[PDB]
Order: structure tokens, then sequence, then C-alpha cells
DNA sequence: CACCACGTGGT
DNA sequence: ACCACGTGGTG
């Protein structure tokens, strides 16, 4: 845009902080997602800390258990 | 001191940002999606959110597959 | 000592 | 598009 280079420089700060709360909205949004989609805290509390550490804990914990799971099937493939 | 006071506050604050890198890095390496791949902290929250999702899914699945062949055994 | 958001300055 | 810092305030 023409008028975007010829701005004001007030103009110009308020659109470099405007962009940043834009973007830490983003990422507060997508904090909350994520809490939500692990079950050790589905929506409650939880620091930015302790989400990204249990994501990665249940994440691991889902492997373990999808490894079991296959296991079963397998011997249960065998049964059948 | 209240100037020794700020620099501390400071310092504990440095170490927040250091926790939750770190714990960026290893979220980032758990999840295939984003293995060898330049990612922003949006990609990372936003890629994971969507892993953790597919694996609760295939599990739920899977554990079907189990009581069908449970009650087909 | 944890937590958090903001404005700002730096690619 | 993105990121890290210092800050002021909360428990």
């Amino acid at each position: 845009n023409d008028d975007i280079e010829v701005e004001s420089d007030a103009d110009k700060r308020a659109h470099h902080n405007a962009l940043e709360r834009k973007r830490r909205d983003h990422i507060k949004d997508s904090f909350h997602s994520l809490r939500d989609s692990v079950p050790s805290l589905q929506g409650e509390k939880a620091s930015r800390a302790q989400i990204l550490d249990k994501a990665t804990e249940y994440i691991q914990y889902m492997r373990r258990k999808n490894h079991t799971h296959q296991q079963d099937i397998d011997d249960l493939k065998r049964q059948n």
C-alpha cells in the first residue's frame, strides 16, 4: 500500500505493537488448545511450561501405550 | 538493595524464558511433523496439538479392534 | 520463586 | 513472520 509507506511514525509504532498483540493472542490461543488436547490438564490452570512439558510426557505415554496395543492385536490375530 | 532487587527479578525471568525455550525444543522433537523442519513457536504448538489428537484417535480405534477381536475370539 | 503480558528493538 | 528482553504486577 501506498499509504503504508508514507504513514507517520505514530502510525508505524501503533502498528508494530498491534501486530505483536495479535501474535501473542495466537500463541495464547494455541496454548489453550494444546492444554485441552492433553487429558492430564484437560481444562484447568497449568502454566505454559507445564503444558509444553506434560504434552511431551503424554506423547511418550501414548507411544508406550500404542506399542502395547499393537502387540495384543498381533497376538489376538494369532489366536484368531 | 532496590537496584540489586531488580537484577534478580530479571535474572529469574530469563530463567523462565529458558525453561520454555527448552521445553519447546523437546516438544518439537517429539512430534514427527516438526522433525527436521524450521518451525515458529505457533507452528510447534499447532502441529503438536494436531498430533496429540491424531494419537488419541488412533489409539481409541486400536482399542476397538482389540475389543472386537476379543468379542470375535 | 513461580506466573504473565506488554512495549520495543532487532533481524 | 518471529523472537527475546526488561518491566511491573500477582500468588
